[PDB]
């Protein structure tokens, strides 16, 4: 029974804190109720206790797991009698908020309890001044104007600063990544991967045997082909000249030999022919004057099986991603961690490519395949917005003509997405349900130079009409 941990982290008995410490005991161990040592101990203002957590490595931004008297009464189905009790004798007894305490740092009960001292030995330890209880507020947001304030500003300001610079040296050091993620909605996760394989063989942690090769998998007109070009494009420091594009549908040297290092597309490889595919195979391993080249193939295969559980596929995206920032041996051995795209291709899609291609050797020679996953709203919403702003740019500087939305307008034309085309199907609404009005109103004259139109949605099937100013 760990209890007289956190009974002598709320009276500041030192010495058996000391000694529970030797022995193993979880400098970051809660209360029954769900508190850490250190929220008691700072909530007591207990420094003592508290440098001595910190500096043994408890981790302050830690959340409380209480959360209302009545509440933690609920959870543990206890009469709301113990639970008082307890949390006014075993914690504090300042403290007036019938309201959640759930998610509660440190930091949150430093500020509480209107205690500078322990308030600065958090912050030295690193404590976030910006974290979040389940209410939203920092710990800021319950620190009384005084001192204490100030600190925890400048703390933020701090913080801030160094986000800031972490963006910059994000941008510094992964360039053509930054250039993927700006000029491409969506897709993160096979931006990730793309990029990170460049950088592996450039820095030469790929086998030299031979330039790269792709798998592109998912839905067509997701983002595959703008990828590809792209990449072409930053690498080649030349928008036109870096690609080539081959419809394996249809079904070859010559294209290859105007560039020798260009970046090529094979699409639908569905039913490309075992000859070409040997040729393909052959090549790859190795007349054909081509080193350094970038090979991507495309196919619709398993994605009703990708598509099944783009959720797991999401969020494995946002936390690798979240690593390409922690730069420590400690993130690095986060990244040998099994991945989870590891197992899914494994026991969910080679074989499936496999039963599908008949070669286990393929996927092999291939160094990475690639997941494309379909829009989530804010997606289309920025496709939309892609779009919209194509033609306000061009009205602005053709006819000196602005235009204007709000969201209601990107809400309704989302609507006209079906997946058959993909990206397009914006390209084609826009186009159909407002450019159609733009033509349609500068042929008639309505459209006078200099002037200023905003897109409106009126619903008494909702319409999206033009207004002029």
């Amino acid at each position: 029974k760990a209890e007289a941990f956190l009974e002598a982290a709320r009276s500041n008995d030192t010495e058996e804190i000391r000694r529970l410490l030797s022995e193993g005991l979880d400098p970051n161990t809660r209360h029954r109720l769900g508190w850490t040592a250190l929220m008691v101990a700072a909530m007591n203002t207990q420094h003592n206790v508290v440098k001595l957590l910190l500096d043994a490595g408890a981790d302050p931004n830690l959340g409380d797991g209480f959360s209302s008297v009545y509440d933690t009464a609920r959870e543990k189905s206890l009469h709301s009698l113990e639970v008082l009790v307890s949390r006014e004798d075993e914690f504090s007894s300042r403290l007036s908020s019938r309201a959640s305490f759930r998610g509660c740092s440190a930091l949150h009960y430093a500020a509480l309890a209107d205690d500078l001292q322990t308030v600065r030995l958090l912050l030295d330890a690193g404590a976030d001044p910006s974290l979040k209880n389940d209410l939203g507020h920092t710990p800021l947001s319950y620190a009384r104007d005084g001192e204490l304030s100030a600190v925890l500003r400048d703390a933020q300001d701090t913080f801030a600063e160094a986000q800031r610079k972490r963006e910059a040296e994000e941008r510094r050091k992964f360039p053509l990544e930054r250039r993927l993620k700006e000029h491409i909605i969506g897709q993160e996760g096979a931006i990730n991967t793309v990029a990170s394989a460049i950088r592996r063989k450039e820095n030469g942690w790929y086998d030299e045997e031979h330039p790269l090769v792709f798998l592109f998998l998912g839905s067509s007109g997701i983002g595959k082909t703008e990828l590809a070009k792209q990449v072409a494009r930053y690498m080649h420091k030349d928008i036109k000249k870096g690609f080539i594009r081959m419809d394996m549908s249809e079904f070859l040297t010559k294209q290859l030999k105007q560039s020798p290092s260009a970046v090529v597309l094979f699409d639908e490889v569905e039913k490309a022919h075992p000859d070409v595919l040997t040729v393909m195979l052959q090549l790859f391993d190795e007349t054909i004057e081509c080193k350094d080249a970038i090979f991507i193939m495309t196919s619709n295969a398993a994605s009703d099986e990708i598509a099944q559980h783009a959720l797991q596929l999401r969020q494995e995206a946002q936390e690798q991603s979240r690593r390409r920032l922690a730069e420590n041996l400690d993130d690095v051995q986060k990244s040998e961690n099994i991945t989870i795209s590891n197992t899914f291709k494994e026991q969910v899609i080679r074989p499936i490519l496999k039963a599908h291609f008949r070669r286990d050797e393929f996927l092999g020679r291939i160094n990475e395949i690639v997941y494309f996953l379909p829009f989530c709203h804010s997606e289309l919403l920025q496709l939309v917005s892609r779009e919209l702003h194509y033609w306000a740019k061009k009205a602005k500087q053709r006819h000196n003509i602005t235009l204007l939305w709000e969201r209601p307008v990107l809400e309704l034309l989302v609507k006209g997405y079906n997946l058959h085309y993909g990206a397009r199907s914006i390209k084609h609404e826009v186009e159909r349900r407002v450019v159609n009005q733009l033509a349609a109103a500068f042929e008639q004259e309505l459209l006078p130079k200099g002037c200023t139109l905003r897109l409106t949605v009126d619903r008494d099937a909702p319409v999206l009409r033009l207004e002029l100013l």
